[PDB]
């Protein structure tokens, strides 16, 4: 009572917000409702073609000039990575009480969490092998991915590492609603005005999912813990990322910066 | 129609979000809704009698600790600040395609622009010998203003002096509207991301301002040209009442800052 509710509504937002769930992403890389797969991206080739019209069907892909088959991945990462960071907005909208925030703390809020919230929701559209892009109507390969030259390799790997042991936790849908919004409500968060209302926030997000958890999971005792330290290793996580970002700006010069996350970057940590 | 069709959303946005117009403010001031005029404060006593239900009802002030009358002043004075930024963030959510710029411009925008907005609509509620107060209910003399201690008499004084010379275009509730819908829609902050959107946004505006002028007040002709400059005046006018507040903080040791107006005026510039 209160809990489910509050857990049901997180829920449908999420269900509002988020064209790929975790539901819809495993059916298709199970092959029970498509019986066509994505089109898969392993190599130059496939990736030409996937950019006209398999996977992006237009005639000119609107990304910035790339030189080099690497920068052109960073160019798709920055674009699914902005459409994200614009649905963890909307979604976060529907959060009670985070609208009734400051306007100046929600946007401190969404830059320092949307990239822990994104690698958390990552683990839905990728496997050992890859990950779900555009929609699902493209798979591209781990090894790929791994193949592109030092550094952009090198930034894509640990979210792939992190993923898989995130997804070994098998949480659905209505669990990863509340943990990312509580990913969001972080009271830890520099140059936060109202501090104790945030955690107050964050107290009932958690509360809700330590309940939502024993009802849906009721055998994975210490699911709740374990989760807790999962936002944890995401900080981490995005440490590090950050460090490589900050490598790539400094020695990949015209390399181009999307400016959603120019300004996320901008002054971070 | 076009921008007779924009104009009327904007002053609708305007007549949705502001509680004190001119329109109520001029029909107060000159006796018509009154019957009896509000409570004038001119002095210690008055305002001990206002706090206590006539003006303010409450039955404790809920004001930081204060040690003298000056600092008191000031914190009425921010505490109706706080609740005009308030709305004119509602009022900035609803004009066409400010809710559509990233959310970090939003704030930039209204951080730097509310003060200049404020400064603009303070003369609507400003004769030469006082200014309203509590939507009406008080009315609080010029001349027990300039009989606080510097600092607070000086930070005060500019406000009237700007407000009597503005008060001199006879602009009315609907001009007012777009006027300050312009203040906001600034591209020249620092930090603004989308810069050409919010240029074209402005454009869009002020050519409903001179169109809505033509209209509103034909044989008024360099009216235009004179809120042009009205605006430049504004800007400098928040520098210097900028630079008195950092006067304060350096001084006033004893004088608490809202964490709100601490926001808007840690980096400013
Ligand atoms: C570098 C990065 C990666 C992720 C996850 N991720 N990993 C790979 N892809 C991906 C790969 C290929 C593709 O399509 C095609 F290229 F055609 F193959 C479409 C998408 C992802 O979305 C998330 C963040 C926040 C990243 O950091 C950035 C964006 C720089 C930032 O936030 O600034
Ligand atoms: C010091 C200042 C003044 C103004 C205008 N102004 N002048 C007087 N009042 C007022 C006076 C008496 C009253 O009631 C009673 F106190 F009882 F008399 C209630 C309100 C105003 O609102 C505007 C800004 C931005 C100010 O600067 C601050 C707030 C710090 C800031 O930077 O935001």
């Amino acid at each position: 009572a209160d809990l489910k509710a509050f857990s049901k509504h997180i829920y449908n937002a999420y269900l509002k917000n988020f064209n790929m769930t975790k539901k819809k992403a495993r059916s298709i890389l199970t092959g029970k409702a498509s019986h066509t797969a994505p089109f898969v991206i392993h190599d130059i080739e496939t990736l030409w073609q996937a950019e006209k019209g398999l996977v992006w069907k237009q005639l000119v892909n609107g990304l910035p000039p790339y030189k080099e088959i690497s920068v052109h991945v960073f160019y798709r990462c920055q674009c699914t990575t902005v459409e994200t960071v614009r649905e963890l907005t909307e979604f976060a909208k529907s959060i009670p009480s985070f609208s009734s925030l400051f306007l100046n703390d929600q946007v401190t809020l969404l830059k320092y969490g949307v990239h822990e919230a994104i690698f958390a929701m990552l683990a839905s559209i990728v496997n050992k092998d890859g990950l779900l892009v555009a929609n699902g109507s493209g798979f591209v390969t781990r090894e790929f991915l791994r193949s592109l030259r030092k550094p952009f390799s090198d930034i894509i790997e640990p979210k792939f590492e992190f993923a898989v042991k995130f997804n070994a936790l098998e949480l659905d849908d209505s669990d990863l609603a509340l943990f990312i919004a509580a990913i969001i409500l972080c009271g830890d968060r520099p140059g936060l005005m109202n501090v104790p209302r945030v955690e107050a926030i964050q107290d009932t997000i958690l509360r809700a999912l330590e309940f939502h958890l024993q009802a849906n999971h009721p055998d994975a005792q210490y699911l709740f813990p374990k989760l807790l330290q999962k936002m944890a290793d995401l900080r981490q996580l995005v440490t590090e990322h950050a460090q490589m970002m900050q490598r790539i700006k400094k020695t990949e010069t015209e390399t181009s910066l999307h400016p959603l996350l120019q300004e996320i970057y901008k002054d971070m940590y």
